[PDB]
């Protein structure tokens, strides 16, 4: 593929089961948190999703909009600022990127992490 759209996450409950499915896998996962008036959360999109592609089958992709979601999910995530792209293994955040600048620069640094713990 070339594009692998991320899968929302609909509430804590929901996170619960990907985080077991990945611990089956032994696999990491990136969970976009974000939100719809960010203008660069939405400019990330399909960047995330072109990157997304490239680890198809070894790191599955999330997004969780932080005004849509129940505080719960977002409390999870202990999110303060978007979009920020959090690598999770073993039930838990191990790093994070925080956007805010270009796209592709944002990927960059996203890629360096992934790296670092796949
Ligand atoms: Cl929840
Ligand atoms: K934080």
């Amino acid at each position: 593929p070339t594009s692998v759209e991320m899968e929302p996450i609909d509430d804590s409950h929901h996170l619960d089961k990907i985080l077991l499915q990945a611990r089956e896998l032994s696999q990491p996962i990136i969970i976009d948190w974000m939100a719809s008036w960010c203008r660069k959360c939405i400019y990330l999109k399909p960047k995330l999703e072109k990157l997304a592609a490239e680890y198809d089958t070894k790191i599955k992709f999330y997004c969780a909009d932080v005004n849509k979601v129940p505080q719960a999910l977002v409390k999870r995530g202990n999110i303060s600022k978007m979009p920020t792209i959090q690598l999770w293994k073993d039930g838990e955040m191990k790093a994070e990127v925080i956007g805010g600048h270009k796209a592709w620069l944002v990927i960059e640094e996203v890629r360096e992490m992934i790296q670092k713990f796949v």
